[PDB]
DNA sequence: AATAAAAGCGGAAGTG
DNA sequence: TCACTTCCGCTTTTAT
């Protein structure tokens, strides 16, 4: 199956929806949300899974919470903004 | 000097 | 057993 931080990573280098999300420093790894426009991205990520209720970003934010401990997704300190691994981007 | 709003947090039970 | 999903309540950051 497909993991969110693939979803995620997907639309970044597809710039499928550039006005929900957007690198911040691609080197590092590093993105960002629209504060206005994350809620459509969040649905969107509910429709692919099928998920009996609609997804909200803040669902969506509590799973990538999870992704801490196993490190493929970390939280920067700057608003909605979130890091890939290097593993996840390539070596 | 306080607020309101938004963001961020995580345990627990639940779902394909 | 996974990878979240859903729910609920509390705390922190931000904007004014």
């Amino acid at each position: 199956k497909i993991r969110l931080y693939q979803f995620l990573l997907d639309l970044l280098r597809s710039g499928d929806m550039k006005d929900s999300i957007w690198w911040v420093d691609k080197d590092k790894g590093t993105f960002q949300f629209s504060s206005k426009h994350k809620e459509a991205l969040a649905h969107r990520w509910g429709i692919q899974k099928g998920n009996r209720k609609k997804m909200t970003y803040q669902k969506m934010a509590r799973a990538l919470r999870n992704y801490g401990k196993t490190g493929e997704v970390k939280k920067v300190k700057k608003k909605l903004t979130y890091q890939f691994s290097g593993e996840v981007l390539g070596r």
